[PDB]
């Protein structure tokens, strides 16, 4: 009765990682990305002291910060540069990475127009309005939708994409982004929407949260999330953004989507009465997991990895493990298992509002490369874990993520779980299952010449590091033809090999074969082909006779081509390609 | 596959309305509760000017404000008075009225403990943290859960009630509280929870929003939501809190709940691309309504009232009407000829409660069903020429009138059916379909509270509600049973035996008046009579002795035992059919003032 949900597109930026590619690169190398507070945020020395004694002071000087938090391309999203200064980075990073996730999925925006597609994002206030305050800036009308109402974030994207599904901010503290997944998946089951975009955005803009959380005894004086370790003394704060596009497995299998993984079950609850308000409850975390896997209807012995919430607290880490053991014990009862446990927070810190979506993306990447990456700082384990009799073990060293085998001698899809818990007591768990499955015209378009060149370089430098072969050519061509918005500045070339394409892209970037045009400058050429049955026949013949160079020459001028007719009944499967290279223009608090 | 949901308990506080009872009194009188901005908030003269030209100035000086925004009983909820200063009034008002809603329903916290009951509240930052910075108060650890993270509001109450359902803040601007109803009802279908508490809380703590919203052109320079009027020029900001307890109708009828109304269908969408980001979409409002009434599976001609979003904007109101007309037309293209449906807006009475707007609309309708009356919509003596309702089933309720019943094809009256709309400036829309619910001997009346002061308050509340004849002798057992099994058993206890409301009134007054004790009522403290309690529970023979006294109706004796904290199984006092739970005055929390240190 539960319809499985396919993850057909992902995007994200993390500490020490510009994109998903570098994010995986850092996870494979077991890299630590936590640094000291950059001085463009605030000077830590100016607020340094002892939090237990010194007023308005903190000994926390670390954090996981991203790059280009102030960067935005407002004209792309129909916003003026003047109004862009009032727009919260939470909303700017939202729109930017929702779009990237759409392009990664190969979903043309024009296809989304009018659809009942939902948006659910982990977001909230992070201090942008507080920066306006400090600079003694005049209260303007733009502030209302700019940085006073967090729900405008997803709502603004819904307005931009012309989608009619539920459009909501999700704020359950550190569970927010994973609750968004649950909320989104739930919405697709009762028909509140057909497709969904879920994720989280977390930025660290002032020192206030650092000071308060420090005095609350939440943060590590070492500045590291030493999860599962015996040195666990708190967590380190992190920034980031992550998006996923969700489609029903039926539809994704039917529409030619590429799939990162399948969600077999979701679960959300509250810890009820615990020892304190901010104390995790292992009975509740146990019941949570049980509900998730019963919904998924999978046997626990097949679950081979768990992305823990794992913040690196002396008390919480053992509590989370107890919940896992009790859950899997009870699950076996109502019917040699070995299951790994890790935490990406050891790499990039606690992303809080974007914590859950970070763990999910890490898991998806772990499925892609069939590898269980190292969990950091846990060289010596917490003695209170008690993992010997249990199926569980901490991934202290990077290893292959082997598959297990049915009693019918058949291979099994890898299965993982992701947990995300909030200090308020809101818990969330997700169950992910691994998914088991002559020339063409290559087209590229952008808003201007510079962005087009950026697009080319992206595709160029992604062929150069050998991501694809010549069997992926038509999967690339098709995805670029039907899975990209047709913008004004256009570039087309004919290619049969990755070599040929690389040569021609290299030629365009360098400044020299290939076709080049602007859709708005050829409105006269556009009349002579638009709305005519005899022209339609002629175009139909060009496609049949494979006059690719001539077709490409028309397309760059803004002439519509039915790219579908180049292919048979079964279209090439959509493929992951570099998403839009937005302008890195600085937009911040005005003077 | 839609299980209807019953509203079994409500609570609230609105501009010029201390409680739900007074809220209805004002609506029935057509009272306007909008005032100028109170001075303990800010000085409107200090910030006056032309918002189009002057820096940080505004000509909007009105608003809908509630009383006791700073009041709280932190010891009741296990919070130190020191911590209470750091707790956002959003969270304080949340816990207070969530509890009041539970007591209204007759749901005891002991029964609720361990249940997967969810909470969904329209809430967010309202500026309490800003007041800290204005006083240059140092950043402390308490600030984190106190007023930095909105979700702690609902989460704290879930912690306090030991409930394990989803505990979320709902924030979609002016549709938050109604989206909360939708999110809650939705959660009760997929088994995320069995019961739910939905609502909203809205406080106006600084002048910042007044200024910014004014310069955004959102607010009326007359300070009135003149909904449906030709003078419509914006809305007036309002404060308030509203709560509802939701149960599946199946359980509500089985468990003996008293029901305010039934939710037959809900819906939530987004307007998508409109003319501007803050422009409503009549096509989207139409599709929303269609989905809702399809889910309810009711004939449009049976719907006789619509609580409009009705902000009193010049452009929004016609768009809302156009959405309605297109929706009922599309619904009639597929029971009652001569379809005639009323339209009204509580915004005309108390203004736009923003976060708490939707719940204020739901409660207005519930009251209208209770008294079978459509109250007057204010400020619309001259209708907006863009409405054009003549060739449609719709009319504006410009005068108070009886909410008349309608009849099916046979000779049978139908339950009253109404809808509530709530839209956000972000584009989030929500709609809810409500249906009217169609349903000597002595006893022990018991009352408990945290202290002797609250116990006297509890008595005064009950005593007075009797004297204003809200009750008859037909109700005495419903009262008794509700106080026996639908209240938390607290330390300071008062019990008396009564067979009539008169006998009860005289006994409560005897306790209230002085002193004045021959003790024809029973008084005691639970904590001072331990052992005696253990004796009667841990021993099999004393337990049977106690069971005997219940079955023999030894009222005065059980009363003596109960005020000493001895556990009485009140169900043994009744047959298999228990009396239906009844609405009674909820806990009289201490009005202790807590604000920034």
């Amino acid at each position: 009765d539960f319809e499985p949900v396919a993850i057909v597109g992902i995007s994200g930026r993390f500490p020490g990682a510009m994109d998903i590619d570098e994010f995986w690169k850092n996870l494979e190398e077991g890299k630590d990305s936590i640094t000291e507070v950059p001085k463009d945020r605030w000077d830590w020395r100016e607020h340094y002291g002892n939090p237990d004694t010194d007023v308005n002071k903190t000994d926390i000087k670390w954090g996981g910060f991203i790059d280009g938090v102030a960067e935005f391309d407002p004209l792309f999203f129909g916003i003026s540069p003047r109004e862009a200064d009032y727009v919260d980075p939470q909303q700017r990073l939202l729109m930017t990475y929702v779009w990237k996730a759409l392009e990664d999925a190969g979903c043309s925006p024009q296809s989304l127009s009018g659809t009942g597609t939902g948006i659910f994002i982990g977001t909230g206030n992070t201090g942008y309005k507080d920066l306006f305050h400090r600079a003694n800036l005049p209260i303007e009308g733009h502030a209302a939708t700019g940085h006073m109402i967090p729900s405008v974030g997803p709502n603004r994207m819904s307005y931009f994409l012309n989608i009619h599904g539920p459009s909501e901010p999700v704020e359950t503290a550190s569970s927010s982004s994973l609750v968004a997944i649950h909320r989104a998946v739930t919405a697709m089951q009762n028909g509140d929407c057909e497709m969904a975009i879920a994720g989280g955005v977390n930025t660290i803009l002032t020192e206030e949260a650092h000071i308060s959380y420090s005095k609350a005894g939440m943060l590590s004086t070492d500045g590291r999330c030493k999860t599962f370790s015996a040195d666990a003394n708190g967590y380190v704060r992190g920034e980031g953004v992550g998006m996923v596009m969700l489609k029903k497995l039926e539809d994704a299998e039917r529409d030619g989507n590429h799939i990162y993984g399948v969600i077999r079950g979701t679960a959300e609850n509250h810890g009820g009465r615990a020892n304190t308000l901010t104390s995790p409850n292992p009975k509740a975390q146990a019941d949570l997991l049980v509900r998730a896997y019963r919904q998924a209807d999978i046997d626990p012995s097949t679950v081979t990895y768990i992305e823990a919430h794992g913040t690196g607290t002396e008390l919480g880490d053992p509590i989370e493990i107890n919940g896992l053991k009790a859950a899997f014990k009870e699950l076996s009862n109502m019917r040699d298992h070995r299951c790994g446990i890790g935490s990406v927070k050891s790499n990039i810190g606690h992303l809080e509002l974007a914590a859950g979506i970070s763990g999910l993306i890490k898991v998806l990447l772990q499925m892609k490369h069939k590898t269980l990456v190292k969990s950091l700082h846990c060289e010596t384990l917490n003695p209170y874990l008690q993992l010997t009799d249990s199926p569980f073990y901490i991934v202290q060293e990077k290893q292959e993520w082997k598959s297990v085998t049915d009693r019918d001698g058949n291979e099994l899809p890898r299965r993982a779980g992701i947990s995300s818990f909030g200090i308020g007591g809101v818990n969330a768990h997700i169950v992910i299952e691994e998914y088991m499955p002559q020339p063409n015209v290559i087209v590229l378009s952008a808003k201007n010449k510079s962005r087009l060149i950026d697009r080319a370089s992206q595709l160029l430098e992604v062929i150069r590091n050998k991501k694809y072969t010549d069997q992926d050519l038509h999967r690339i061509a098709y995805t670029l033809q039907v899975g990209r918005e047709e913008m004004d500045e256009r570039l087309a070339c004919v290619a049969g090999t990755m070599q040929e394409l690389e040569e021609k892209l290299q030629a365009f970037v360098d400044g020299k074969e290939f076709f080049r045009g602007q859709s708005h400058r050829n409105k006269e050429t556009q009349t002579i082909f638009t709305a005519d049955e005899d022209m339609a026949l002629a175009l139909d013949a060009w496609i049949r006779k494979r006059k690719y160079a001539k077709l490409a020459d028309l397309w760059v001028k803004g002439v519509s081509i039915q790219w579908n007719t180049l292919y048979g009944e079964t279209k090439p499967r959509l493929i992951s390609l570099p998403s839009y290279p937005f302008a890195k223009d600085h937009y911040w608090v005005p003077a």
